[PDB]
């Protein structure tokens, strides 16, 4: 209840929001049904329109008038946008000559250049190309300023859980709004879009940048704009606060516009229709800059054009229906569209199985558009498992399709023709990211970013210091002129150590067989060299890993690799190898088929054994270093140590075979060489961070060996290709990935072909960024390098997409 009573004489868009049941005059007041009777009459005004006219120049300050052309208006801070252009001979700020802001340029008593940040809905990256001869001020932001070619959101490609990421740092399933539309099953509660519950703080995890602000002395705007409240009336309320005084005036500000997504959703991303979109956006912007411009506050501003998705083709036609697979189609609940999540209609029903609902959802139609998966078995680079709110049954949607539960559900609900929502990956996905102000560089592009790497920078560009959060800070220095957050290596917590030849063959009793009884002092103390480290050099390019958590392992050294042996999980944590462009691949001969040898170094208490895996009909065995790419004959029998060793399921061993005897050698000559480096990863509830023992949940039958959930390989090389992986003098060029290491090959539909057809396919979907790595082994990856640590912190988020342009 609302005593709507009171009044917002004087209390026009106040920043403190006042107790029910007392009137608000807040812009929330709107979207809670709480304004005071006299909101629209003083707050909402719109008499006259947004522009100064020549005849309007000088004016009698009349209060009705949405804006002022008044001699007073400068200093009452209520000026319509282009006042000094119409009434002063002032230029529009976009038909200025950009000039380098070397230092912020602010009005007395501006403690700090204050943040603006732009917010664009469904504003797709390729809009700044395709559209740029009708967003002249876009335009000059854009070329002025700093600037992405494009900015990748977070999975799923929603508004809600892509700006809430914006503010928070976090992926989805931390900070909770893992849709536009969510179940919390611990609540039992359901969040929509549409109406009340969603306001409810319950659902917003995480610690969002105007809270941090407020937290540390940093007064905010509001970020969230009632949808009845003009463009036009945004901007004019944020230039006032702008005006207020220094105790009063907030440091961080937020607009938004629904544009360009609402008109995308109804012509498709490029219709005809989306020019206007457009041309209004650009005007938009051009009524700040004037207003900041005017306020002389447009070289002091530093202003964040951003997206939050793209948009896509998507019609009525192309929807799949989960009735034309399933028979109990009415048992379920569909969350459907450009995503599928799947749960029981009824938990009273114990006759529902995940599994059956899968099987008859995979691979069932030759040119199926939706795929299936348990949330643990999305790729991982989505980061879309570890909260409740997710459904364990997902369906990722092909571009361009929808999913749907039944027909009836599309023709009672052709309207639209766009949609967004898939996989981050996908390009037309991708949104926008333009920084400009005097903490910005000058006429700089940057490389693609992910947007959850935004709050620190927000943070820094605030004096603020980030909560915890999900970007890496400093992975985006090299977007800022000043600011930058000076960021040091994590401490090695862990140190090897370096066992030499401790333990007679006699002593080991692992059920293995090698026929390798076959016999030099030149040669001999040779060989003593690589076992101490002599080609290390050639192996391990960037240092060895830092083991970030408490534990006990092993380096050992080869001729050809180097490992960090885990004597708790019984492999190695880490392999590195190095493949030149002239390396060449050979068999496994005859005689080595099932040759696994004793390592002399590590105790018999502490490796593999032969027998566990032949007990094991599920469970076969396959090698970090690959035997194929050996140096020499002499050299194979090293890649078949029992150290080398680890668990894969034979339809996992096709995979991880092809990749090893044919992938690798195709990147070196690509890449002219590269180093390897590979292991496994124990993820058994899918929290995205390295499993400790205790929490592992599956075992090579009989024994101590842990079963990984994946296998990842970091694939490095020379950014300039004209010099050698092993002796690149400038930067590194990487691309990673972490498989899901699965019993059956169910993922990909055409796997009773050959390998050539679908495992390099399969890789792609995996594609990973080394962060996820290094979060999943709590290994630091790149410690001695020639590189800036900065630059290094780039690298460590690069992904690799595969996408074409
Ligand atoms: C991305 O970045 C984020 C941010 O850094 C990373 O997330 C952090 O990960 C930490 C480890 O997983 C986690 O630490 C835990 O904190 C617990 C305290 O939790 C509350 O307080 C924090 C801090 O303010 C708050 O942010 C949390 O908010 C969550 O929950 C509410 C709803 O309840 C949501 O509003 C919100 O969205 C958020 O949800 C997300 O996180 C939770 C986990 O907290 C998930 O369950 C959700 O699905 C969702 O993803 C919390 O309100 C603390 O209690 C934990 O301590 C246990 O473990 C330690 C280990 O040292 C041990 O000492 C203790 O014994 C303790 O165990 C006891 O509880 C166990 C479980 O009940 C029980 O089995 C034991 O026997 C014991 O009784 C733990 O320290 C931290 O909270 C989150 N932070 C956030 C914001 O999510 C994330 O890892 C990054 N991702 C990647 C891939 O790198
Ligand atoms: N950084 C950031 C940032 C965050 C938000 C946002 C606001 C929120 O306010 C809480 C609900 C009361 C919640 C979550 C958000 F992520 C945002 O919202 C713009 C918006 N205004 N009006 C809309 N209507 C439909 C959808 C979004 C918005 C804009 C930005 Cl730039
Ligand atoms: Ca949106
Ligand atoms: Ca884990
Ligand atoms: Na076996
Ligand atoms: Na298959
Ligand atoms: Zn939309």
């Amino acid at each position: 209840w609302t005593a709507t009573s009171g009044s917002c004489k004087g209390r026009c868009f106040e920043l403190q929001e006042v107790g029910p049941p007392d009137c608000r005059c807040d812009n929330l007041c709107k979207s809670y049904s709480s304004c005071c009777h006299d909101f629209d009459e003083l707050c909402l005004k719109t008499a006259r329109g947004w522009e100064c006219t020549k005849d309007r120049c000088g004016e009698v300050r009349n209060e009705e008038n949405a804006c002022h052309c008044s001699e007073d208006c400068l200093s009452r801070g209520d000026c319509c946008t282009n006042y000094q252009v119409v009434c002063k001979g002032e230029s529009h700020w976009v038909d200025d000559d950009c000039e380098e802001i070397k230092v912020p340029e602010c009005p007395a008593g501006f403690v700090r250049p204050p943040l603006i940040i732009f917010s664009v809905d469904g504003f797709r990256a390729s809009y700044m190309k395709k559209g740029s001869k009708v967003m002249p001020n876009i335009e000059k932001l854009r070329s002025c300023g700093t600037h992405a070619p494009y900015m990748r959101p977070v999975y799923p490609t929603k508004t809600f859980p892509n700006l809430y990421t914006l503010a928070t740092g976090l992926y989805p399933e931390s900070h909770g709004i893992v849709g536009n539309s969510m179940y919390d099953p611990v609540f039992d509660a359901s969040f929509h879009l549409r109406g009340r519950e969603k306001f409810n703080h319950r659902w917003w995890g995480g610690q969002p940048l105007w809270i941090t602000a407020t937290k540390q002395g940093v007064r905010a705007g509001t970020f969230f704009w009632s949808v009845s409240i003009p463009h036009e009336r945004r901007i004019l309320t944020i230039l006032q606060w702008l005006s207020l005084p220094d105790n009063e005036r907030p440091s961080v500000y937020a607009f938004y516009s629904e544009q360009p997504d609402f008109s995308g959703h109804k012509y498709g991303p490029f219709g005809p229709e989306m020019t206007n979109p457009l041309r209004e956006i650009d005007k938009t912007v051009g009524q700040l800059m004037d207003g900041l411009k005017q306020l002389r506050l447009h070289r002091c501003v530093n202003v964040i054009f951003v997206g939050d998705h793209g948009m896509e083709d998507v019609t009525c036609d192309r929807t799949e229906f989960l009735s034309n697979y399933l028979t109990n189609v009415d048992d379920i609940t569909l969350v459907p569209g450009t995503l599928g999540r799947i749960r029981a209609k009824s938990i009273n029903n114990s006759k529902y199985d995940p599994k059956t609902i899968i099987a008859a959802l995979t691979c069932k139609k030759p040119d199926q558009h939706f795929k299936p998966y348990m949330k643990q078995h999305l790729p991982k680079r989505l980061h879309y498992a570890n909260n409740r709110r997710i459904e364990d049954i997902h369906l990722l949607v092909d571009r361009r399709w929808h999913v749907a539960r039944k027909p009836l559900d599309v023709y009672k609900k052709c309207f639209f023709q766009g949609d967004h929502g898939f996989d981050n990956k996908v390009n037309s996905m991708q949104t926008v990211f333009v920084g400009y102000g005097p903490t910005f560089k000058y006429r700089t592009k940057v490389p693609p970013f992910e947007n959850i790497e935004l709050y620190n920078v927000m943070c820094d560009l605030l004096g603020l210091k980030p909560a915890p959060n999900n970007g890496t800070h400093g992975s985006l220095n090299h977007l800022l002129r000043t600011n930058t957050f000076r960021p040091t290596m994590p401490d090695e917590v862990s140190r090897p150590n370096y066992p030499g030849i401790m333990y007679l063959q006699s002593e080991f009793d692992l059920g293995c067989t090698c026929d390798d009884k076959v016999e030099n002092k030149l040669e001999e103390l040779n060989k003593r060299l690589h076992t101490k480290g002599s080609t290390k050099e050639r192996h391990l390019l960037y240092g060895r890993p830092a083991v970030l958590y408490r534990t006990s392992y092993d380096i050992l050294y080869h001729t050809d690799f180097e490992s960090g042996y885990s004597e708790i999980f019984l492999m190695p944590l880490w392999t590195s190898y190095t493949i030149s462009k002239q390396a060449e691949v050979s068999s496994i001969p005859e005689h080595l088929t099932n040759c696994v040898r004793p390592d002399v170094r590590v105790s018999p208490g502490f490796s593999q054994n032969c027998l566990a895996y032949k007990n094991d009909k599920q469970m076969s065995y396959g090698f970090l270093f690959p035997p194929y790419l050996s140096s020499s004959p002499e050299a194979k029998y090293d890649a078949f140590l029992v150290t080398n060793m680890v668990p894969m399921y034979p339809a996992f061993k096709r995979v991880w075979a092809y990749f090893q005897r044919v992938l690798v050698k195709k990147y070196a000559s690509e890449r002219n060489g590269v180093n390897v480096i590979s292991g496994p990863i124990f993820d058994y509830n899918y929290d995205g961070l390295r499993d400790t023992e205790d929490e592992i949940k599956q075992y090579v039958e009989g024994s101590s060996i842990p079963v990984p959930t994946h296998y990842y390989s970091i694939i490095t090389s020379c950014l300039d290709f004209t010099q050698p992986a092993d002796k690149c003098d400038g930067p590194l060029s990487v691309s990673s990935f972490i498989l899901p290491h699965r019993p059956d090959n169910d993922e990909s539909c055409n796997s009773s072909e050959d390998e050539s057809k679908w495992v390099e396919e399969l890789m792609k979907m995996h594609t990973a960024r080394v962060r996820d790595i290094e979060h999943l082994t709590g290994l630091d990856f790149y410690r001695k390098t020639s590189r800036s640590y900065s630059e290094i912190l780039t690298l460590k988020t690069y992904l690799h997409t595969y996408e074409s342009e």
